[PDB]
């Protein structure tokens, strides 16, 4: 944290920052939403960190430099320590990819090195060769030297996301699953885990041992698992929560920038709200069907009447504000609703439907104010506007991941954030191959386009085909886009340091501060 001169520091420096719910796990290989990141960035640091706006810096790695793109080489700092007092080494980094990569593993986000084109990735994945055989490699205990089959000139934006972190060798080897717990886990971030209690709290502690810890300035943060906006809400306002969630209560928000206009903090987010269809399942197998459901949503009523928190209507997948993103809007998106209405329902009627053999799916969400209330009034919609029947079912988040990986559902709310600025963060997610995809897309024409992407030199015709890949995407009608989300939570006027200048919201709480009040 750089604490501003004059600024009054409060005596008792600690946090409380709700979470929006409980998170999968707090192992950097297993995880992959949002609420798992929050915390996975106050726990274990990378090469490269973001610095309070956004802007890829130096994490473990204090200098780095590349050749032709495609050779790497991080030099890293000689004071990187875990939390028992240990030296943080290249050879840390080379077992974690490695782990990374190994099919055994099962990462949901094993694909992340197929994203970078780290050497001979799709072997590993697939069986043929061991995961020793990746392309890192440790030159001593301060070099880490990283190998990619291709010039990926925007390979460093990658390395702050949580799968390319360090994770403790002993400690996973001793304690296999239980590796997380307080007694047994070692961290390298500013922070270190006090208490995790299922469905209540996570409680984290400074770090003494982190590199930078004479900058920190919270020395306690508590994370809780509320997935209910409006109580998030209700205890942000009683005074026990500092920090809310980032999903607003569509019952409680209007209100709020009436009754509390400081507190309100709302800025750009680069993220889709959307609905995913099961591509494999029949009748979802489709194309008219997919693009009956895509054209009878209306998007003015949610956006703008329903929930009324900042969105703009979508009509893609990668945010149109994404770094590198010139996007072709869609002619149906232009159209009247009356037009898309009468167009889907000749559509459906074609796929075989009539009004003794209605189509009747389920619509899946994770428990939330927020998605329950947009679940029913889009089920509303589909039935007024083209008669289908949709029966809805809430899951708790862990339960709703897996439910989606497994491919055990018709249509699910769902939703996507970048995880370094540029396109491919977005469109790597509909590969065929990709261990992110839960739409179960897999277009050959799709992964072409993607993979002359780096067959270009120039950013001319990258964001050309970028732009062909999004018309693709909406031709096929993989997905049924809603809007783009807007960052919007409450923040108490005490909290320093939360400027929203970074889109992709990667906060660290060594980063903040409490003002005297």
């Amino acid at each position: 944290a750089d604490v501003p001169a004059g600024v009054q520091l409060a005596d008792k420096q600690t946090l409380v920052r709700n979470n929006g719910s409980e998170v999968q796990s707090l192992d950097p290989h297993k995880i992959e939403g949002v609420p798992e990141s929050n915390v996975s960035r106050d726990l274990f640091e990378g090469l490269l960190i973001s610095d309070v706006e956004g802007h890829p810096s130096p994490g473990v790695a204090e200098k780095w430099e590349n050749k032709d793109f495609k050779v790497w080489t991080f030099h890293l700092r000689e004071n990187a320590k875990w939390s028992d007092g240990t030296p943080v080494t290249a050879h840390d980094f080379v077992y974690s990819w490695q782990r990374l990569a190994d099919p055994n593993t099962a990462s949901p986000y094993a694909s992340y090195l197929q994203y970078g084109h780290i050497a001979n990735i799709d072997d590993i994945i697939a069986g043929k060769k061991p995961a020793t055989d990746l392309g890192v490699k440790a030159l001593d205990d301060h070099t880490f030297e990283v190998t990619l089959s291709e010039p990926v000139p925007y390979f460093y934006k990658l390395l702050v996301h949580p799968s390319v972190s360090p994770v403790p060798k002993s400690a996973v080897e001793k304690f296999g699953d239980k590796w997380t717990q307080p007694a047994n886990i070692v961290t390298n971030g500013a922070y270190k885990l006090k208490n995790w209690v299922v469905n209540e709290r996570i409680v984290l502690e400074r770090n003494p041992q982190y590199w930078d810890n004479a900058k920190t300035v919270i020395n306690q943060v508590t994370y809780l698992p509320i997935s209910s906006e409006v109580t998030d809400v209700n205890r942000y306002r009683s005074g026990e929560i500092d920090m809310t969630y980032n999903n607003m209560p569509i019952e409680l928000f209007q209100k709020l920038k009436k009754e509390i206009p400081n507190e309100v903090r709302v800025d750009p987010y680069l993220c889709t709200y959307y609905y995913e269809i099961n591509n494999q399942k029949a009748p979802f197998n489709d194309v008219r069907v997919r693009t009956a459901l895509k054209l009878a949503l209306d998007r003015d009523i949610i956006v703008n009447k329903v929930k009324n928190q900042g969105d703009l209507p979508a009509y893609s997948y990668t945010p149109p504000y994404t770094d590198g993103a010139k996007l072709v809007e869609p002619e149906w998106f232009k159209w009247s609703q009356q037009k898309r209405n009468e167009e889907a329902k000749k559509l459906l009627a074609e796929a075989g439907f009539t009004a003794d053999k209605p189509l009747t799916f389920d619509l899946l969400y994770n428990t939330s104010d927020l998605h329950k209330k947009l679940a029913i009034a889009v089920a509303s919609i589909w039935k007024k506007n083209l008669g289908v029947n949709v029966n809805l079912e809430n899951q708790e988040w862990k339960t709703f991941l897996d439910t989606r990986h497994q491919g055990t559902f018709d249509v699910a709310r769902a939703g996507w954030c970048a995880d370094y600025n540029e396109p491919t963060s977005f469109l790597n997610t509909m590969l065929s191959d990709s261990s992110n995809n839960t739409a179960h897309y897999k277009s050959p024409a799709f992964d072409k386009l993607i993979a002359d992407t780096l067959k270009v030199a120039d950013d001319t015709q990258r964001s050309e085909l970028y732009a062909k890949a999004e018309q693709q995407l909406d031709k096929d009608s993989a997905i049924v886009p809603v809007y783009y989300y807007v960052n919007a939570r409450l923040v108490k006027p005490w909290v320093g340091g939360y400027t929203g200048k970074d889109p992709l919201d990667n906060i660290y709480v060594k980063n903040l501060y409490i003002i005297k009040h």
